[PDB]
């Protein structure tokens, strides 16, 4: 396998450089490649137990058998007395910068996963270009470099939900001793989105200087790909032409839906409109029941406004469903209304007024499954029923890169596409969890691979997640009913207890409500399956555990850490009751 | 070892079965005995992999070799027949009530480790004794049911810090867009000790509840060991007496240390006195230098407080001194003066207004290490110079129970003393880390072993702590200094990061002070040997990795364990940068 490794690193590799730690030799080639600004990756083959092997098998490219050997673009460029004789006579940039290609990688979508790849590739030697533009919604709006989560995603939607946290501060710094009074404060939308959005800025002006400060190019540009290497792009004006790379990188991302109705389009918004929304959205229904749905009804509520959520059918398909339902019933004691077994058949009232920055007003009919009809008024109307790509706008069908049903990439463990210089990362990668550092974590590991020799793979196994509704619900591996799906009812084991923040007790929050389990197999030493929790900060308390249960962490192991005290987290050190034994959970 | 376990376990548990599963006559003793309502410890031999050999050593005491055999306080007392005999001639009662002694346990001392160990012990048929008394304060002081943490501790302490954390929740919400003016709202120092001290009653008596209702007896009285099963007790009203025990838990914790410089005794006040004070302590010092010390100090100036700490050398003596300075440092930057290598040589000019509620005033006396003199009035001045047991007042030299140079009781590695029926758990255990959870954990697993059967030991090694200063620092395992000196420097790597709260930007907090650190020794694998992590809820961040560091994690395992997004703890899963390569942790 050495063999099969090291042919495959020297095609791909832009600029690399084979060493031993100890070599004078070694040495001189890095200081001239320093001094001529010319980047590249190293393997240092002392620090490698298969070094000597390898050292073999390079004699197949270069004929030789020593270090330091360098390569370029798949060619053996020289030793050390080869590369000074470019270097002394002005031959040297020409020859690291010679290629059948006008760049080694071009990145397609400047989001998460995108931005990560191409940045981490830069570091290697290889030429790069980063390619991005935001097609604009109904409406128009559109933001800057950085994808979904910097701009319409995690980064505002946790912010909006610290504002929504902080209303229950206020509340409680009064049971604290402070002397204001809650009920004569109020909040300002547009103040809050201002802040958002010059954080934001922030960093669509960062990820610029730092594409620059790589030596990426960075192209404000739609790309297509028509061929295996040759990649068409329309820019701003409109002006077309075609581009060459050695390796591609899809990483385009998702988009929301709506649904097939009457004035959904023209008259509804979705979360990519809601974060940069100039007038405050005031009595808001939300339609869906995702995560996302959730969440933005949750601190549109905590804000102060009038919140409808209308639900088909569950809330938080794909989640542990107890876990969901207890989400749910606390956003429903704490103002969220909740319009359940119903969908829409929306007609406008008023015109958004873009002068008072005031929203307009919607009439809003559907049915409930019981036969009854639903019709209200609502000053904004949120879709959140779900997100998908378009990359029949991406990818010409004669390349032959193969997608599933659903319209994502289908990719071997390395994101290797069909088309085997193609890679696709992050949320078109059909399978895959569709989160930020998962996407980051598969490109920067992709980078490495294609062009400094690594071997790791990203695992995409019992990765952590968290809700951030009004009260957080962080998760890592199994639901309860899917590890008994796959093991029986016999062989699973439930941890379960409510529990108290010490922070709810002066100021007069619920007693168990609160609530967290571990679903343990029996017959594999009480391995862990599942944690979860509902709870502040849950967040923070999940992460950790996701190295213990990566690790298999079991039952025992829980058990003889010891607690911190005072906080929500220790609870999971001390847990007893199982479900099996029909003892309550409270406290 | 199988019969050295069962002669141990028949020896000291109080009422216990021997039983199977599957057996029917074991199920009409389990009944008989429901009903009669006497608890006591079962093992069932079936899920124990020794357990057809521990059925034959049984012999040793019944001349039996059957399920099930019954035993009281060491005595074998009947097969099923036997047992049902007992019952209809109503003679079972009197027998499981027969004993040498008063109790089976007596625990001197009702705070955390105390009360943990006897509601466990009366679980299984120990009849139970638990014995408290308060020491009043110079003042005159005192408080109820439930030890150090619950009432001057851990619990009013981080319920105080929360109260400060407010201060800077208050500030936030007007860039978050809330319409509050934050320099016109005050704090209420009587109102938050009220509503503090409203929960300490409800968790007083909760315990009293709870020892009820688990059948233990509660005595509110000084409880002192005058031989191996005698304790003497006096009582409210001064009168004394004598109560007999077959094991004895020592669990009576420590107090504060004063100076022995003239005022401190009669005009100065410790934690013990701060988290009832009826007045607001207004201009205040503190002298020390422990998480105690800081702390206090830190949630006195969020409140808006005049606050001054007087360090003779160090901060934090014993924890990281790096991750110790750059606490002092956030504290200093935001409020908190010190008087650095400074000592005090206190005298009164107005004494406590026990009418109006308000402080005296002192004039406090010291030097600095310079030579120049210190000189300054305070409103109050609290003491934080380190906590002591007084074992003379709880243990009669003549028992033989041996104490080491600081007081602290000399133990096995199961808690057992010199003395082989007395046990010591919690603060006054010599050499164990000093904390609420580790109490507990002892006292619960010693009840076990005692009157269960049971073999596990508590586990005091790598376990994590918090300081709740106003940015918090938790950490488990070694401080870098700690670990250089173990291994050398040539043998450690340490990974590290500056990192910003989301929840900071829109706030407009500092960029680069909170930070995070991964000590490791490179030839074990790069094992991790310590975790260190300043900023918000730094315990809610720890404890899971506690659960990994157990376990034996690697930095190979941090980076395969992907990061929940937005999160603080997401950090440590990506970390990067080495102390040896020279390169800026800044961000
Ligand atoms: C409301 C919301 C909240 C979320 N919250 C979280 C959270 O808390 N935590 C979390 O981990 N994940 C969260 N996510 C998911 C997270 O945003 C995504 O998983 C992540 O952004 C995926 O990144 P990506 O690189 O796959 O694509 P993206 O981030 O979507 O970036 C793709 C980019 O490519 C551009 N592009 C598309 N077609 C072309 C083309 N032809 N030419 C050029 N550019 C093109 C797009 O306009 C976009 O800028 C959230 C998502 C949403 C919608
Ligand atoms: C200010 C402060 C803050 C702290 N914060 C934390 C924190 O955040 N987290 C944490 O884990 N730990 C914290 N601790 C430590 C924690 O309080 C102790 O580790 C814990 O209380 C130890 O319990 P214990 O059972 O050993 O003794 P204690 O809790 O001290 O209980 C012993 C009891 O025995 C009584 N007693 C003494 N002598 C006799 C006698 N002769 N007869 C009868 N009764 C007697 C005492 O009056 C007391 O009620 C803090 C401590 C202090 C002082
Ligand atoms: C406890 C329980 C179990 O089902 C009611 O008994 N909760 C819910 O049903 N919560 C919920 C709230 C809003 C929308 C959908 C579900
Ligand atoms: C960065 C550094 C290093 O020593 C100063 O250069 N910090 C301190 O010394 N912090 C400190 C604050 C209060 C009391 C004691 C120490």
């Amino acid at each position: 396998g050495t063999s099969q490794w090291l042919r495959k690193t020297v095609d791909s590799a832009a600029v690399i450089l084979f060493s031993k730690t100890t070599c004078p030799y070694c040495k001189k080639v890095k200081d001239v490649l320093a001094e001529a600004k010319i980047k590249h990756a190293t393997i240092e083959l002392d620090q490698l137990s298969n070094g000597s092997a390898i050292q073999k098998c390079l004699a197949s490219f270069s004929k030789i058998e020593t270090v330091p050997q360098m390569f370029v673009r798949g060619k053996f460029i020289g030793d050390s007395q080869t590369v000074l004789k470019y270097y002394s006579n002005d031959e040297l940039a020409g020859i690291v910068n010679e290629s059948k290609y006008d760049y080694d990688l071009i990145v397609i979508g400047g989001g998460s996963g995108g931005l990560a790849a191409g940045k981490e590739a830069a570091k290697y030697g290889a030429k790069t270009a980063v390619l991005d533009y935001v097609e604009p919604t109904p409406i128009g709006t559109t933001w800057g470099l950085g994808g979904t989560c910097v701009n319409v995603g995690c980064i505002p939607k946790k912010l909006m939900h610290q504002a929504g946290l902080l209303s229950h501060a206020l509340e409680d710094a009064e049971h604290f001793g402070w002397s204001l009074d809650r009920s004569k404060i109020s909040h300002n939308w547009s103040t809050m989105v201002e802040g958002v959005q010059s954080h934001i800025g922030s960093l669509n002006w960062g990820y610029k200087v730092a594409l620059r400060d790589n030596q990426v190019t960075y192209l404000n540009a739609k790309g297509r790909l028509i061929s295996p290497h040759e990649v068409q792009i329309t820019d701003k004006n409109q002006k077309v032409s075609t581009i060459t790379g050695n390796k591609i990188i899809l990483a385009t991302g998702e988009r929301p839906k709506y649904p097939e109705i009457p004035g959904a389009v023209e008259y509804g918004i979705t979360s990519d409109d809601l974060f940069s929304l100039p007038y405050f959205p005031g009595k808001t229904l939300v339609i869906g029941a995702s995560y996302v749905a959730l969440e933005c009804a949750g601190f549109l509520a905590s804000l102060g406004g009038d919140v409808t959520v209308m639900v088909r059918s569950i809330l938080l398909r794909g989640f542990d469903q107890q876990m969901a339902e207890k989400v749910g019933d606390y956003m429903e004691n704490h103002g969220v209304k909740f319009a359940k077994l119903c969908v829409p058949d929306i007609k406008q009232l008023k015109v958004v007024d873009t002068e008072n920055n005031k929203p307009g007003l919607l009439l809003v009919k559907g049915h409930y499954t019981d036969g009854k009809k639903f019709e209200e008024e609502f000053e904004t109307v949120i879709f959140a029923v779900g997100r998908e790509p378009q990359l029949s706008k991406v990818l010409c069908e004669t390349v032959g890169v193969k997608l599933d049903k659903n319209g994502r990439v289908v990719c071997t463990d390395d994101e290797q596409t069909t088309v085997s210089n193609v890679y696709a990362i992050g949320d078109i990668n059909a399978g895959k969890p569709q989160l930020t550092p998962v996407a980051i974590q598969a490109g920067r590991y992709l980078a490495r691979r294609l062009f400094a020799g690594a071997t790791e793979l990203t695992d995409y196994s019992n990765v952590a997640t968290t809700v951030f509704t009004p009260l957080e619900y962080g998760a890592c591996g199994l639901s309860e009913e899917d590890a008994i799906e796959k093991y029986g009812d016999k062989d699973i084991e439930v941890y379960h207890s409510n529990f108290k923040p010490l922070e709810w007790t002066v100021a007069h929050r619920e007693d168990n409500v609160c609530y967290m389990k571990l679903v343990c197999r029996k017959s594999d030493n009480m391995r862990v399956l599942g944690l979860h929790v509902l709870g502040p900060n849950a967040g923070e308390i999940t992460q950790g555990y996701a190295v213990a249960i990566k690790m298999g962490a079991t039952k025992a192991d829980f058990d003889r850490t010891i607690g911190i005290h005072p906080t929500c987290s220790e609870t999971f050190t001390t847990l007893h009751v199982t479900k099996k034994s029909g003892v309550s959970p409270i406290v």
